C-alpha cells in the first residue's frame, strides 16, 4: 500500500449535526482521528496517517492557513506519497487553486469535504474520504496538479467551483470539464490542465508570513462606488472587479478603478457570471486603463492568483502575461 | 396583426463595431426604428411601434430606468397589446425581476438582448427580436409575469439569469427551467411562476422618485470588512450579502453586517453560488441577528427586491415574509 | 401523523451487496418491512404500512406490473393519505408516467430508488427514503400528478428522466425543470406541470389484461430496417422510432414505417437526442404519412403515451392530439 | 495565408426554406462554391479550395460516405495545410469519431454544421463556417484529433455529442468537456483528448469499400426480444445494446445477445443514458458472457468503434481492449 497523509482543517466533513434529520449542525466538531475512525474501509487501500492544521469552517479560511498549509506540504514532500486535505466546501475551491500554484510536491494533493453533516442520513463523507485516498494513492493521480474529489468525480483545482448551495453534486468544473471518474476503487484520466500548475509555477511563499492585500467588489444596477473606494483609501494592493456579463463595469465602479490603477493598485477584470471568459478585445480598452483581464477565473480565483502575481510584480502587462499562463 | 411597443433601452442588441468578424464593439449606439428594420418579417406578425427611452450599455443601468420603463408601461398599458424592451444583457435579470415585481398591466411585457453585435456575422438579436414578439402577441403569454426571450425559450423574470460571458444560450433559469420553447413562431408552455408577480404585488412606483439604497458584498477568503463598512457609514438602507456557500459570512463582514442589522439596516444573506437557495435553518442564526435569507434569489436579484421591500416596512421579520412570497 | 403506505416493487434501493467499497450488487431482494425498520426517523412523520408488489430489478420492469400498481393505487386510494413507489432507477422514468396518466387518485404518489445498494458506504437509499415520504405527507403535493423524489428534489412524472449512469444527483427534468427541493424536511414549490395528467385523462385501465404492443427502433448511420420490419411481421400495434435530431429516420427505416402507417401501424417519431422537441413541421411531413410527433417524450416515454393512447383510437390525427395535451 | 479544403457532405447548413422565419426546409441542396461565397470574409484567414463529395442529409449518412472520406483526406493530406467538413448535425458525432480513428493525417481535420438552414434569420452557418476554418487554420488546432467546431467552441470527435434537438448550443462534450473557446479568431486551447486516434491507430480503410454491419437494439420496460433477432439471423457482425441504466438489459434481449455473443456476434453493452460510463463489475459479468462494456461510448459511438473494431479482431476480449484504449 502507499503512505496517505490526511491535513485537517474542519468543515462539515469534520461537523456534527442536532441529528440525523436536521442539517441546522456546527461545522468542525471533531478531527482527523475519528474521520478515519469511522471509515476502517481506509485500511483496505492506504497506510492512513492524520494531523490537523486548524479547525474552522472554510468560511473563515484566509491567508494564514494557505501559508502554512502550503510550506507544510513542500516540507513533508517526501516523507508520503500523497495528500488529502479535508476542508470545508464553501472556500474550497479558492485553497484550491492556491496550493495548485504553491505547492512543489509533484506528488498527488487531493481536497475532499462533505455537503452533508458527518451523523445525517446518507452522510456523504465517508465515501468522499474513501474516493479522496483512492485518487491519492493511485499514482496515475500525479503530476495533474491539486485536485478536488468529490461525488465520484475529480476535478482541477484551477476550474473546479461550487456550483450549487445544498447539493451533494455542486463541485464541477464548468468551462473544460473533470479529469476522470471514478468507479470500483479506480479512475479512468482522459484530461489533464495544460495551464501549468505546482512545479512549473514561479511562486514561492515559503518564507512569506503575509501576502498583498486583494479584495473584491461587485458590479450591479446602480452600484456604489463606496466599496472599491475603501479598498484604495486602504492602500490595498489589488482590486478583483465582479463584473457584470463580459467583466463589464457600473461607471461609478470604473471610474474609481481606473484611478486607483495609475495610482499603484492593480485591477482585474472578473465576470460574477459563472461561466465562460473574461476576454480582452470587447468592450474594455485595458491597454488604455492598465486593467488586467481574468480569462476564466472567477472573482475568488482571479483574487488568489493577483496576490501571487503581486509577490513577484507591480506592473499590470506582465499581470496580464501571468494571467495568459496560470 | 395587435399592436406591439417596443421600448428600446440600448445593448449589444443596438450595437455595431468596426467590423462583421472582430469582436470589438460599442452599445447603445443604433436607433430602435433601425433594429426594427432589420426585421421586416416583424411586419406579418404585429403592428410594431418603437419608443427609445435611453441608448446606454446596461452595464450603466440604474435606479430611475427602473422606474421610467415601469412608469411608461403601467400608464400606457391599455393603448397597446403588449410590450417588447430591448436590452444589454449584462443586467437584463435584474430590470426584468424589477419590473416582473412593478408592473401592473396584466398584458405581457418581454424583455430581449443579443450576446452578438448586429454588424456580426450571424448576428443573433433579429431572430431574438422576432421571437421576442411573438411571445409579446401570444394571448397565453399574459398573466405569467416579465418574461425574458433569448435563444427560442421564454424564461421567467424571477429565475432567470446569465450563465455565461459569451455564449447566445447564456440565458437560462437555473433552479426551476424556463416556462416555454419557440419553434415556427409558437409556443408550447409547461409551466407559470407559482410566486405572486405584477398586479399582485404591494410594490406602488408610480409616485416614486427614488428607491432605498441597497449595496452588495461580497465573500471570500481573507474578505475585507471595509466594504461593508463604507456602506453602513454612508447610512445605507439594505445590505446584500453575496455569501459562500450556503449564505455563509467571512468572519469580520459577519461582524460588521450583524452590528448594522441591529442598527437598522436590512441584512440579505444571498450566495455567490450561481444555483440552489440560501436558506434558513442552516448555520446561521437568522432570527438573533435579525437578517433575512433570499432563498433562490442571486445577490442582484435580492437588491430589487429588497429595496421595494424597504418601500413597505423595515421589520426583518415582514422581509422575510416578503422574500418568502415574491 | 398522515398514514402513508410503501408499494414496493424492488430495485437497488432493496438490492444489498457483498462489500461497501465494490460496486457489485443483486437487485430486488430486501423486502417492504426491512426498508421501513432501516429508518426510524419515518416514525416521526408518518404513520408507515409496507406492501410488496413485486420484487424485480427495474430492468424487468412490464405492463402487468405497471397494471397491478395502478389498479392497486386506485383500489387503495380512500384507505390512505399518501402512496411511495420504491422501485429501480432504470425505468422509473417509464413508470412514473404511466401512472402520471392512468391513477386517478389525486393524493400524493411519489416514486423514490436509490443509485447506490443499502449496503455500500454512503448510501442513498435512506435519506431519499425519507424525502420520498415526506412529500407523500405534505399536502401541498397533491394535485401534481405523480412525482419522483430523488437528490432532495421533487420532480414531475412526465418530465424527468435519469441522466447519468452512476451519479446519486442523475434524475433531473431536463426540459422544464423540477417542482421543488426540499430542506430540512420541507418543500418550497415554484411549480407544476401544465400537462393534464392522473384524474383529468382519459385513460382508464380499471379493466385491462394488456395494453397495445409498442416497440422501439433505434436510428444510426447506415442504420438496419431489420428491427422495424421485425415489429411490422409480429403485428405491433405501434412503433416509436428513437429518430437522429429532431425525429428524423434512415431512408430504409423511413419507407418501412411508412408502409406500415398505410397498413394501420401507429408510428411515433421521437429523438435519441436527450432534451428537446422532436417537433413537426421540419423535414418530416407527418400529415402525408399518418406520422406522430412526440414533442418532448423521449422514446421510452412515448412508447407509454402511445400504448394508452392506442386503448381509445388508432386514428393519427387524433394521436397527435393526444400527445400535444398529455 | 493558409490553404484550407472544405469537403462538403450536405446537412442544414446547406439547407434552405421558403421563408426567413418558417421552419419548413429541405436539406443538403446548395452546394459549397454557393456556402463559401456567403461568407467573403473567409479570404481573411485563408485560401481556401470548395470540393463537392455529396449533398446529403446527415440521416442518410452511410458507411460508402464515411469510406470516400477517410480516403480523400488520407490522398489530399500533402496539398493542404487543414480540413474542413461541412456535415449534418444529426449524425456528425457519429462521422467525426470515425474519422477520428481512420484519418492518419496529421493536420487538422474540423466538422461543422448549422442547426438552422441558411434562409434562417439568424442562420448560424456562416459564423460557424468562419469558425471552422480559424480552427483549422490555427496551427496549435494540429495533433488533437478529428474536431468538430460548434456555437464558438472546439470539441473532440470522440467526446462530443448533440444535446439538444433544435437549440444552436446543441453540441456538448458531455463527459469531459471541451478542448477550447474561440473569441475575436483565436483559440485558447487548455484541453487534448488522452485516447489514441488519427495517426495512432491501428486501423486503415486505404483499401476496404465495405464495413462490418453492426446495429443497435434499444432496451425499455417489457422490451420486444424482435429487432435483436432480426440482427443475428441476418447474421450481423456485431450488436450494439443501448441499455437501461449501467448498460443493464431487459431480460428476453439478454437472452437473445447472451446467444449472439458466444457463438460468433460480437455484443457491445452500452446505454440510453446521455452522460457516464456503461462500466464493468457493476450488474453484469462481461467476461463470463462475452460482452464488452463500451464506457463512456454512447450507442452509436460505440457501433462506430466496434465496426472498426471488426476490421482487426472478433475475440470478444481484444474488442473490450480496443474499446479501453481508443
Ligand atoms: N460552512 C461549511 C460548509 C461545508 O463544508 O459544507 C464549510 O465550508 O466549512
Ligand atoms: N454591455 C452590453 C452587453 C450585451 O448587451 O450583450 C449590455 O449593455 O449588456
Ligand atoms: N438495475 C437497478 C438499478 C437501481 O435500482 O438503481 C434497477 O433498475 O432495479
Ligand atoms: N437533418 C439535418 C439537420 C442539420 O443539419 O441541422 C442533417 O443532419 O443533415
Amino acid at each position: 500500500l502507499p503512505n496517505i497523509t490526511i491535513l485537517a482543517t474542519g468543515g462539515t466533513i469534520a461537523g456534527g449535526g442536532d441529528s440525523a434529520t436536521k442539517s441546522n449542525y456546527t461545522v468542525g466538531k471533531v478531527g482527523v482521528e475519528n474521520l478515519v475512525n469511522a471509515v476502517p474501509q481506509l485500511k483496505d487501500i492506504a497506510n492512513v496517517k492524520g494531523e490537523q492544521v486548524v479547525n474552522i469552517g472554510s468560511q473563515d479560511m484566509n491567508d494564514n492557513v494557505w501559508l502554512t498549509l502550503a510550506k507544510k506540504i513542500n516540507t513533508d514532500c517526501d516523507k508520503t506519497d500523497g495528500f488529502v486535505i479535508t476542508h470545508g466546501t464553501d472556500t474550497m475551491e479558492e485553497t484550491a487553486y492556491f496550493l495548485d500554484l504553491t505547492v512543489k510536491c509533484d506528488k498527488p494533493v487531493v481536497m475532499v469535504g462533505a455537503m452533508r453533516p458527518s451523523t445525517s442520513m446518507s452522510a456523504d463523507g465517508p465515501f468522499n474520504l474513501y474516493n479522496a485516498v483512492v485518487t491519492a494513492a493511485d499514482k496515475a493521480s500525479a503530476n495533474r496538479g491539486v485536485l478536488v474529489v468529490m461525488n465520484d468525480t475529480v476535478l482541477d483545482g484551477r476550474d473546479v467551483t461550487k456550483t450549487n448551495t445544498t447539493d451533494v453534486a455542486t463541485f464541477k468544473s464548468v468551462n473544460y470539464g473533470p479529469l476522470g471518474y471514478i468507479h470500483n476503487g479506480k479512475i479512468d484520466y482522459q484530461r489533464t490542465p495544460a495551464r501549468k500548475h505546482t512545479s512549473d509555477t514561479p511562486f514561492d511563499v515559503s518564507k512569506l508570513n503575509e501576502l498583498p492585500k486583494v479584495g473584491i467588489v461587485y458590479n450591479y444596477a446602480n452600484a456604489s462606488d463606496l466599496p472599491a473606494k475603501a479598498l484604495v483609501d486602504a492602500g490595498y494592493d489589488g482590486i478583483v472587479s465582479a463584473g457584470v456579463g463580459n467583466g463589464n463595469l457600473y461607471k461609478s465602479v470604473f471610474d474609481t478603478l481606473a484611478t486607483a490603477a495609475k495610482t499603484g493598485t492593480a485591477v482585474v477584470r472578473s465576470s460574477r457570471v459563472p461561466t465562460g471568459a473574461t476576454t480582452q478585445d470587447a468592450e474594455v480598452d485595458d491597454a488604455k486603463y492598465g486593467f488586467v483581464a481574468s480569462g476564466t477565473l472567477n472573482p475568488q480565483k482571479a483574487r488568489v492568483l493577483l496576490q501571487l502575481a503581486l509577490t513577484q510584480t507591480k506592473d499590470p502587462q506582465q499581470i496580464q502575461q501571468i494571467f495568459n499562463q496560470y
